[PDB]
């Protein structure tokens, strides 16, 4: 048996490197949004949550891990608050990531009332709220459900600590079916399945009105074919009946009012010729259409076409924050549910449950690095920073 101490310092300067970084990186988000008016929405102040409990993580939650990782000896209610601190910093990611792929599902689904229904004083409400839940949530186990009132005596009398203290061990004092049952299933698991449905309809909503613009501008033209060589004024009278409809569908700020104001225009009155009878200046009629197609709707749909598409690469960009969280997490969550379900298994080794821990602390450092490669207001704020 190697003595404890080489180790030990393997995993303390793991943990020490992983909260440098994670506090660095993660100052630099919360200077660029401050220092950036670009950078301030409702979306932001989330990222601008989740932040802050990355930087606790590096200054309050790695220490705490050090500490609990040598025994020490303490009063059990001492102990539990070192153990499930960063349980509380996990809830509040939770939530922030909820946070945000709401915001993102209300932006692309009701743009409309978007800013009328989301708004930053309202978000810095939430923000509290969620933090007073995080701290209600990971500090349970201290309000009566923990391992306090069943000591491992033997194990506090070998390392010698006085009367009412434990040898402080997260498997000792917090009991694994909190860390299951309440922290797993209901508070992480849950919240991280409702994610991936919000991220589903984000994606197909998006996808749904990007075929719609499409249908709509070919429900526009395939119409103008059939005008172009009709018989009568009953069936030019219907491919412009098919157009408005596609028109007025379409149009649901002042140069994109004009080019829908003379197309409306333009069927208008080619239908009332159409609807006299003169067939052929009802045809005539309608193809300086093309005029006002090629002019005005055209640069409608394609800069709709642009906007849609940065709003999916601003949700897949969320997304992946998501799914970093539940990578780096999941691992350490499922070794505890061998450790409870399977009572024949051996316990997981000790090396692979510090491994664990330090991975669920490296999501800490991984965020500003998402920013950086995927939203440039982000990265060049950050150049901005760092040169200056
Ligand atoms: C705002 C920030 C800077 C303040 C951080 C306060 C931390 C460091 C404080 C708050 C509560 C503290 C202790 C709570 C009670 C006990 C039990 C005792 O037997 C050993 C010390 C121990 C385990 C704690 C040590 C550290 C302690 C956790
Ligand atoms: C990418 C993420 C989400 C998947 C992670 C899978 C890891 C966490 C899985 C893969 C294999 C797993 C277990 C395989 C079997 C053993 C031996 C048993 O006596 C204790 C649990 C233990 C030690 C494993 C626990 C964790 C485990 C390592
Ligand atoms: C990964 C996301 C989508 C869902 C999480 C699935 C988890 C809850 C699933 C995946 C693998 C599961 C089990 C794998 C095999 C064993 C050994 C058995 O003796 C007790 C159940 C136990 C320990 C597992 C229980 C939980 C289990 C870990
Ligand atoms: C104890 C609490 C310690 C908390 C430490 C981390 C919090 C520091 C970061 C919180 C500051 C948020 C910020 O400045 O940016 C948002 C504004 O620009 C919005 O307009
Ligand atoms: C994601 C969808 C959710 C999946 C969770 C499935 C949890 C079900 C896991 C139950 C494991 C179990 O019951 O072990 C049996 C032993 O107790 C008997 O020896
Ligand atoms: C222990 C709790 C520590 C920090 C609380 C989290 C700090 C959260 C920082 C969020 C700041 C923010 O989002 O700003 C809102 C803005 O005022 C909208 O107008
Ligand atoms: C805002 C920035 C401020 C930064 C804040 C720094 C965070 C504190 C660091 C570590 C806390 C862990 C200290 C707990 C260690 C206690 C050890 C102990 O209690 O020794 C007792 C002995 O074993 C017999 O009682
Ligand atoms: N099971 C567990 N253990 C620890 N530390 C104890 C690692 C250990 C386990 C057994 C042992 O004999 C000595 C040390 N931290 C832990 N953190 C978590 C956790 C936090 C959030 C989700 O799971 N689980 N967890
Ligand atoms: C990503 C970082 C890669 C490095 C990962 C190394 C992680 C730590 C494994 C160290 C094993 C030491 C067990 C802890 C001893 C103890 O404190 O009781
Ligand atoms: C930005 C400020 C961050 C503050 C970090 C403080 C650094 C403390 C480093 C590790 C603390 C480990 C304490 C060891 C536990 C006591 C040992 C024992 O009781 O046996
Ligand atoms: C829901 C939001 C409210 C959450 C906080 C509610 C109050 C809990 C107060 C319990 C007092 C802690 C004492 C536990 C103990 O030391 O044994
Ligand atoms: C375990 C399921 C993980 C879901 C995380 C949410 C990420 C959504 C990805 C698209
Ligand atoms: C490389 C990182 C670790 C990868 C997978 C770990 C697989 C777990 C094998 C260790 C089992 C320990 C045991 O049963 O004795």
């Amino acid at each position: 048996g190697a003595p404890p101490i080489m180790g030990s310092s393997v995993y303390i300067t793991v943990e020490l490197a992983i909260a440098v970084l994670a506090i660095l990186g993660n100052v630099l988000v919360c200077w660029a949004v401050w220092l950036n008016s670009n950078l301030q929405n409702v979306t932001n102040y989330f990222v601008v949550s989740l932040a802050a409990a990355d930087i606790l993580v590096g200054v309050l939650a790695i220490p705490f891990a050090i500490t609990i990782s040598t025994g020490f000896c303490a009063a059990c209610h001492g102990c539990l608050f070192i153990a499930c601190f960063v349980l509380v910093l996990a809830q509040s990611s939770i939530f922030s990531l909820l946070a945000i792929a709401i915001d993102r599902y209300i932006a692309i689904a009701i743009p409309l009332r978007y800013n009328g229904l989301v708004t930053g004083t309202r978000a810095a409400g939430i923000i509290a709220i969620c933090w007073v839940l995080s701290f209600a949530i990971g500090l349970t186990p201290m309000l009566g459900w923990n391992n306090c009132g069943q000591p491992k005596e033997g194990k506090a009398h070998s390392q010698g600590c006085g009367e009412g203290q434990v040898a402080c061990l997260f498997e000792d004092v917090v009991p694994m079916n909190y860390m299951v049952y309440f922290n797993f299933f209901a508070c992480v698991l849950v919240p991280l399945l409702l994610m991936l449905g919000v991220y589903l309809r984000i994606f197909a909503a998006a996808r749904r009105q990007l075929a719609d613009l499409e249908d709509n501008w070919e429900t526009l033209n395939d119409n103008l074919k059939v005008i172009e060589k009709a018989d009568n004024a009953a069936q030019v009278k219907d491919a412009l009946t098919k157009m408005r409809a596609a028109a007025l569908d379409a149009q649901k700020m002042k140069d994109f009012r004009h080019g829908f104001d003379i197309l409306v225009g333009q069927i208008d009155d080619a239908l009332k010729l159409a609807n006299e009878g003169k067939v052929k200046e009802a045809q005539a009629a309608a193809e300086q259409l093309k005029t006002t197609r090629n002019a005005y709707i055209q640069k409608y749909l394609e800069r709709a076409r642009s906007t849609l598409q940065k709003e999916v690469h601003a949700a897949k960009s969320a997304a992946i924050i998501a799914g970093l969280f539940a990578l780096c997490w999941l691992p350490l969550h499922i070794i505890n549910c061998f450790t409870f379900f399977c009572p024949d298994c051996s316990h997981a080794p000790l090396w692979l449950m510090y491994l664990a821990i330090v991975l669920a602390h490296t999501n800490s450092v991984v965020n500003p690095f998402i920013y950086a490669y995927r939203i440039r207001e982000f990265r060049q704020t950050f150049r901005k920073i760092i040169r200056s």
